[PDB]
């Protein structure tokens, strides 16, 4: 339903060639919450199921509302976490293209990730996608260390996460519809622009 755990179970004898591994918000279900299963089946339908590995960020991210203080909006144990996936990911399937996304705290969470990750493996992430991204005015709209042509922000006029608060309004719970149409559109567009075709 909201957990996804296709890195962590799969073979590296049989990489898939897309690698997405996703961030849920604070208090959400399972290592996907609500918008990590709409961005998957997009993902399957257009790259197939055996094509991509949807890979949510479980383990040691709690998704504690108290981590939202902490200094990057998010534990290091939960970036530590991100970091291991990703370094596994390059490990188990060197030559898979790697997307990455998170919702609020999780988007911060993929942020500092993103930030602290050798370059090397960094490079190989196509785009990401950040829906109600907590860092969004400390950070300028972008992730540290990371190009603004593979970052796309959701953020909603209204929803204060965007604007350097932390109060949750009305307007950060409507990020659905955009986890299910632009925001696989941007990633599918990014792994076919960084493979070509």
């Amino acid at each position: 339903r909201t957990t996804r755990d296709d890195l962590i179970n799969g073979n590296s004898a049989s990489c898939a060639d897309v690698i997405f591994i996703y961030a849920r918000g604070s208090t959400e279900t399972g290592n996907l919450g609500t918008l990590g299963p709409s961005i998957a089946s997009n993902l399957e339908s257009a790259f197939g199921k055996d094509g991509v590995w949807i890979q949510g960020v479980g383990g040691a991210y709690r998704a504690t509302l108290g981590d939202n203080a902490l200094p990057r909006g998010t534990s290091s144990a939960a970036i530590r976490e991100m970091l291991g996936l990703f370094q596994q990911a390059n490990t188990k399937c060197p030559d898979a293209t790697l997307i990455a996304g998170g919702y609020s705290q999780g988007a911060a969470l993929a942020a500092a990730s993103i930030e602290d990750l050798d370059s090397a493996i960094r490079d190989k992430i196509a785009g990401t996608v950040l829906f109600g991204y907590t860092k969004n005015l400390q950070n300028r709209g972008r992730i540290p260390n990371y190009p603004a042509d593979r970052t796309k922000v959701f953020c909603n006029t209204g929803d204060l996460v965007c604007t350097g608060s932390l109060i949750v309004a009305a307007p950060h719970l409507a990020y659905g519809p955009d986890a299910e149409g632009p925001a696989p559109e941007f990633l599918i567009e990014k792994v076919r622009a960084v493979r070509g075709s």
